[PDB]
């Protein structure tokens, strides 16, 4: 797939597959630009900026080097540096940020950090959702160096509440079951699912899914699951901290379509 290059020099086209622009709101905030450079060219984004999705692989990983920065008094300075990545769906689509390189004044020093960008598309209204039935999505759960985490997610519309779990992550910490939940409308009416994880019946963090699709084809969010790490102070005193690691979830029921199988 050489069409990477495309997505951040070809306009949109009403033609290209699923999902295919994604507003850059959290990916890149205030007046800071995110700075999107792969294969051929390159594209700066600012804050609200339409990502050209359509021409990306569905239900797969891209990665872009991104460098965040912002100008001060004419000049652009570098925030952070590293690697963009990008899941796409049918009707939602999702980011991630790979952290690299961070200031400490004129100079870059090497710290690497992973968070959720944007999560966004065609929100399903809480009062559009169906009525009875379950539904099985299936799909990929990503965190920090590994995209091959098995999603798996259900969702009872009789009695409006989900439940799931994530396997096959290397790290076994991460592989954790998304707890059983009810589906609520948010501040915009759309239907989102937000509850805790659970590891050997023990809670260790928390998730939140959005469903997405105007049958309610997929449902995309994120989870945050507690670890503990260490920091070795200025006189080699080690201190186990805990941390945040994030997880990018998306995944969708089994299609049928028209003219294929």
């Amino acid at each position: 797939g050489a069409g990477l290059a495309d997505a951040l020099t070809a306009p949109l086209d009403h033609k290209d597959k699923s999902l295919q622009s994604l507003t850059l709101d959290q990916s890149v905030r205030k007046n800071e630009k995110l700075k999107l450079a792969a294969q051929g060219a390159e594209k700066t984004y600012g804050n609200g900026d339409s990502l050209n999705t359509g021409k990306l692989k569905n239900d797969k990983v891209s990665r872009f080097d991104f460098i965040r920065q912002i100008e001060v008094d004419g000049q652009l300075i570098t925030l952070e540096s590293g690697e963009f990545q990008v899941y796409k769906q049918s009707h939602s689509a999702l980011t991630a940020l790979q952290t690299e390189q961070v200031q400490d004044s004129g100079k870059m020093v090497a710290k690497r950090q992973f968070r959720i960008g944007d999560i966004a598309g065609e929100h399903t209204s809480f009062d559009k959702l169906p009525e009875g039935g379950r539904a099985t999505y299936r799909g990929t759960a990503f965190g920090s160096d590994d995209a091959s985490g098995k999603l798996t997610y259900t969702i009872d519309f009789a009695a409006k509440q989900g439940h799931g779990k994530i396997e096959h992550l290397k790290s076994p910490e991460l592989n954790v079951d998304l707890a059983a939940s009810d589906i609520k409308p948010d501040k915009k009416r759309h239907a989102v699912i937000s509850g805790s994880v659970l590891y050997n019946q023990a809670e260790k963090g928390s998730y939140s899914l959005g469903i997405f699709g105007g049958q309610a084809q997929e449902v995309a969010g994120s989870a945050e699951v507690e670890t503990a790490y260490y920091t070795k102070d200025t006189n080699n005193n080690l201190t186990l901290v805990p941390g945040i690691r994030h997880i990018g979830l998306a995944a969708k029921q089994l299609e049928h379509h028209h003219h294929h199988h």
